[PDB]
């Protein structure tokens, strides 16, 4: 018979203002006969209404692959409200009810570190600036760069490390010409974590 999987948001979606984060319902082996899913939505067992239908998608073994998709708040997300999809099918004896919510654990606090470029780096015409962020609980987090209320494009982020201690850390590296550098320049690292105040933190860092 049709089979549910329940996916939780990116986790990046859920920290950042520009994106709009999401619970998947998807629904597998559906039949060409019985092709027709009902679902019911709560948050916190109280019934929702504002789900997004899907077209539902031909699959290469005689099946659809049916999906709903609940737009849910940041904030909701971040204070562990739980969602639950109900799946309704004529192939199916009883509905299927599926849950999720955010993980559990003791958050902690990012600290970020700026680092001007190194003496090596002077000699050529690029200079890479980078932005150490340590100690946070847990991995989901998001790393932007910007200056002059503009966003820098040209950086590379590693993944989260996990520390023996059960936090992450990571760096970011922006590259910008030398020249705008040594202009005074000021060029920004913005850090987007469930633990931060605002959820959000900025540091800055320009020549002496
Ligand atoms: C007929 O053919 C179809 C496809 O060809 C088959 O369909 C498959 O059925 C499988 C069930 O038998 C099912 O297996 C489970 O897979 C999940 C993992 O699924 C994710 O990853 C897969 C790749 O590894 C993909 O195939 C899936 O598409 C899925 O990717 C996720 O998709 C999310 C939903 O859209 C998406 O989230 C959203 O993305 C947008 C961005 O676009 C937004 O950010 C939004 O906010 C998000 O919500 C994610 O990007 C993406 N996520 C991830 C993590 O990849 C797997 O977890 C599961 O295993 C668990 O559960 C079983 C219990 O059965 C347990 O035993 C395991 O140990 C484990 O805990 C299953 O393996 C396949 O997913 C599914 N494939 C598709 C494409 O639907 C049919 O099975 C075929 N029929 C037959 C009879 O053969």
């Amino acid at each position: 018979g049709p089979s549910v999987f329940l996916f939780p948001p990116k986790p990046k979606d859920t920290l950042m203002i520009s994106r709009t984060p999401e619970v998947t319902c998807v629904v597998v082996d559906v039949s060409h006969e019985d092709p027709e899913v009902k679902f019911n939505w709560y948050v916190d067992g109280v019934e929702v209404h504002n789900a997004k239908t899907k077209p539902r998608e031909e699959q290469y073994n005689s099946t659809y692959r049916v999906v709903s998709v609940l737009t849910v708040l940041h904030q909701d997300w971040l204070n562990g409200k739980e969602y639950k999809c109900k799946v309704s099918n004529k192939a199916l004896p009883a509905p299927i009810e599926k849950t999720i919510s955010k993980a559990k654990g003791q958050p902690r606090e990012p600290q970020v570190y700026t680092l001007p470029p190194s003496r090596d780096e002077l000699t050529k015409n690029q200079v890479s600036l980078w932005c150490l962020v340590k100690g946070f609980y847990p991995s989901d987090i998001a790393v932007e760069w910007e200056s002059n209320g503009q966003p820098e494009n040209n950086y590379k982020t590693t993944p989260p490390v996990l520390d023996s201690d059960g936090s992450f850390f990571l760096y970011s590296a922006l590259t910008v010409d030398k020249s705008r550098w040594q202009q005074g320049n000021v060029f920004s690292c913005s850090v987007m974590h469930e633990a931060l105040h605002n959820h959000y933190t900025q540091k800055s860092l320009s020549l002496s």
